[PDB]
């Protein structure tokens, strides 16, 4: 077979790359596993290369090494050069992730994950799924994320009027999907349906999911929705952080058809508030949030009439001093009759409805030195309570991972920056 047919003698000047040196089709590697690729030149004599990974210059080697240490996913291509000529190869890789095994937790401005089988943290999956993609969310601005539909909707209340405020990220993949400039100061998100959701901050912005135009309704400075949720065709919002108000509601199908201007009705409910505080949908059917009293707080049941039951609490609920620090909100069970309550000394209380027993004493204590600075979240899967907390005296933040009988299973560290909230793709 000497000399006959092919051989470099009659196959140009240009780079030759062998068959199979270079991938053919999308590659799928494991976390922890290393891309390698080694193109194989017939004639290697002056080349130079160009390894780009999503358009940006990554290697200068002859041979491509990329650890697949996060979730990610990447377009690939290989520009090989000589005196002669230049050929480009494209490509593309992704990781083999599960975001079902574990949760996502906004901190530092992005989307991170907690892998609670391997017990391993994922810093910035936003990102490396997203071609480098930021969510611009600085240390002065707020995010506010509500996950419905299959979808992330993030609000970013932010002083930036020219930007995107208003995002949607797919919750099973982290893809990017939309995003939109609404308005600055906007930290108040309502997801009403499918079709349309409501901004807070100023007054009243309905916004459409698809298309992303909102329409100012009300105009109202400084009124935010720091809570809201649906409840028998009808908004419940939270618009105080410290002044005397009561729990008003709005008309879902009011908000929908009404115009630019056209301020909706508010009715308002004998809920008196005085901080920011959450309403939870409970296994009972039942709408739950809390009413500011002198010695304590009272538990709040809202029923589909919207008449009120009240429990009192002997114990101040847990608050934030400002217009920008979160919710410290409550959490329900899908499958307990349960709330989860947290206590201005940092100790969580574990309500069972109708039972005012089982506010006596918390469920898990207070530690010294040690508050809780984000809302709760709750595995509905495995009946895990996530609790956020901040070493007060040095700015250290974990999110301890609770059984449902309180004892400790995981500890992701957070350092300097606080998790806002987490979430789950499913
Ligand atoms: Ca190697
Ligand atoms: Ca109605
Ligand atoms: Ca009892
Ligand atoms: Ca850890
Ligand atoms: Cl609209």
């Amino acid at each position: 077979d000497d000399c006959e047919d092919l051989h470099l003698g009659n196959l140009a000047h240009y780079p030759n790359v062998l068959k199979g040196t270079f991938p053919t089709e999308s590659q799928v590697l494991e976390l922890g596993e290393t891309l390698e690729i080694t193109p194989e030149l017939l004639n290697p004599e002056g080349a130079t290369y160009s390894w780009l990974v999503n358009g940006k210059e990554y290697s200068t080697e002859p041979t491509f090494s990329y650890k697949i240490d996060n979730p990610c996913r990447a377009d690939l291509s290989c520009i090989i050069k000589n005196k002669y000529g230049k050929v480009e190869m494209s490509t593309s890789f992704s990781s083999n992730h599960n975001f079902s095994k574990g949760f996502f937790y906004v901190a530092d401005g992005t989307f991170n994950f907690y892998d609670t089988e391997k017990k391993t943290a994922y810093q910035d999956c936003y990102a490396s799924l997203n071609a480098g993609k930021t969510l611009g969310i600085g240390n002065y601005d707020s995010a506010n994320i509500i996950h419905s539909n299959g979808k992330f909707y993030l609000l970013v209340g932010t002083s930036t009027s020219n930007r995107d405020h208003f995002y949607i990220v797919d919750a099973k993949t982290l893809y990017y999907e939309n995003s939109a400039v609404v308005g600055a100061n906007l930290s108040g998100l309502t997801i009403l349906n499918e079709q349309y959701g409501l901004v807070t901050g100023d007054g009243i912005r309905r916004i459409d999911l698809k298309s992303l135009n909102n329409v100012r309704i009300k105009n109202e400075r400084l009124l935010c929705f720091y809570n809201s949720i649906i409840y028998n065709g009808k908004v419940l919002s939270n618009d105080t952080y410290k002044d005397e108000s009561k729990v008003k509601y709005y008309d879902v199908n009011e908000l929908i058809a009404a115009k630019e201007g056209e301020a909706p009705a508010v009715t308002e409910l004998d809920i008196i508030q005085k901080q920011k505080i959450n309403f939870v949908l409970a296994k009972d059917g039942n709408v739950y949030t809390l009413e500011s009293a002198d010695n304590g707080c009272n538990i709040v049941k809202i029923k589909n009439d919207f008449t009120l039951e009240k429990v009192f609490a002997n114990f101040q609920p847990a608050k934030g001093p400002y217009h920008s620090s979160p919710t410290i909100g409550m959490v329900a069970s899908e499958t307990e009759n349960i709330i989860y309550l947290v206590s201005t000394d940092g100790a969580i209380y574990k309500y069972i409805l109708g039972d005012s027993d089982s506010l006596k004493a918390p469920f898990i204590a207070a530690e010294s030195g040690v508050s809780i600075t984000a809302p709760l979240q709750l595995n509905q899967q495995s009946g895990e309570l996530y609790v956020t907390y901040t070493e007060e005296r040095k700015d250290e933040s974990k999110i301890v991972v609770y059984s449902k009988d309180g004892k400790v299973l995981h500890t992701v560290d957070c350092g300097e920056s606080v998790p806002s909230q987490i979430l789950f793709n499913n």
